[PDB]
């Protein structure tokens, strides 16, 4: 039919094959159609972002300084072919033509209390402090809160904060060099022992081990333990790489 | 037939195909037909929401100030495709086109004076508080009361309120890192004592254990129990991770 027919919130791509020039006609209207406005698509209803939400839309519209839709020299809408760009909770925007929606609508994304996202960046970009964020740099998203999802990083996983309970400690392992919470240089594999009682949320490169627990010393007992290289103890003593001594009560 | 013929609080679509505007008539009356108001559906009757009810209507209408239902350029009903609108006891409401019925009527939330329900949010959201809710945060509704149930919150499960009898204890394990009723750091998987005798109501984050009683000391008796780990007993005595000793009456 020579008419389209349009409901409100509703746009179609009318390809104006004297030039293809496809344009949203963002309703309602009982708009008309000779055969430069062809019709490409059904009146489907095509779902806006519910309040806090985010859809991801392929190939987005450049928009300038204002945040208007940009046109071209022949009207076509000018696109961000390569692109991406997060849409938050806002209208039934209209999807311009070459506007592809990769992932549908999709609730928010959500960390407890005591959970964290290993936020690694898959491409390299400016974080909104602006001070450096290189290509694949590794940043622990922290506790009760919300993130942004955006285009430039990626949720590898969600790190449920391992708890170290008193006479308790975390046998950490590093697959990088880099720093701890004390503040020692932590090289790869270099197993260290952190002992600070609570939920101790791991970093983006702590690999967590077994839970060690403290062994039970009375003074009917001694625990005989041979060093497996150079260290200093809790109690401050120098020992070597397989002297055998005795820790007690005292 | 050209004549569609309406009962009182019933409503068609009219699909107007020189435009398709597809328009709610609120009835009643003898409307008639050209093919520029072509029915959709039958006389079916679309019940409404009994008082303190609630209906979950799919692509709900969009509203001003006044709450009035609005229309486009061309007449259509200015929808929220991507949104949801919480419907509590009114009128026979039209349904827009566009507005389906993902759930029928259904009654409303009930919680017992010592059930409560784990409010789980699926959505990113602002409370009628407006301090902040973050899309997955956790919060325990109270017990005797109503909840409103809204799209942006989900019920989980319905927790009864576990009873603690006196010389009985509830072992509560922590899934996440948070704090407790006496205000210490709760750390995962840390299992600690509540003593406090009544139906203790689980938090949102306390798995609830076994109910453990207190043991039987009578002076003919004395409980030898060794220490899993170090604390400070109820008496206010430092033990070790294994120190055996033993409580008495005394």
């Amino acid at each position: 039919e020579a008419i389209i027919r349009i409901p409100p919130y509703h746009y179609i791509h009318v390809l104006d094959q004297n030039s293809n020039v496809s344009r949203v006609e963002v309703g309602p209207k009982t708009y008309i159609r000779q055969d430069n406005e062809r019709v490409l698509f059904a009146p489907v209803r095509m779902v806006t972002v519910p309040p806090r939400h985010y859809c991801i839309v392929a190939n987005p519209v450049s928009r300038d300084a204002q945040s208007s839709v940009l046109f071209d020299v022949t009207g076509q809408v000018r696109l961000r072919h390569a692109d991406q760009e997060i849409r938050l909770a806002q209208d039934p925007f209209p999807l311009y033509p070459g506007e592809l929606l990769e992932k549908d609508i999709t609730p928010l994304q959500v960390v407890l209390p005591n959970t964290a996202l290993h936020l690694k960046a898959l491409l390299d970009f400016e974080d909104k402090n602006g001070d450096k964020v290189m290509a694949g740099d590794e940043w622990l998203f922290e506790g009760p809160g919300t993130y942004i999802p955006q285009k430039e990083v990626e949720v590898v996983e969600i790190i449920q904060a391992t708890v170290i309970k008193q006479n308790q400690a975390l046998r950490l392992r590093a697959r990088k060099e880099c720093f701890d919470r004390d503040g020692k240089e932590r090289v790869t594999g270099e197993e260290w022992l952190v002992r600070s009682v609570g939920a101790y949320l791991p970093a983006v490169f702590e690999e967590v081990l077994d839970l060690v627990d403290a062994v039970i010393l009375t003074e009917k007992t001694a625990l005989h333990l041979r060093a497996r290289q150079n260290f200093k103890d809790l109690r401050g003593v120098a020992h070597r790489t397989g002297e055998e001594w005795l820790v007690t009560v005292q």
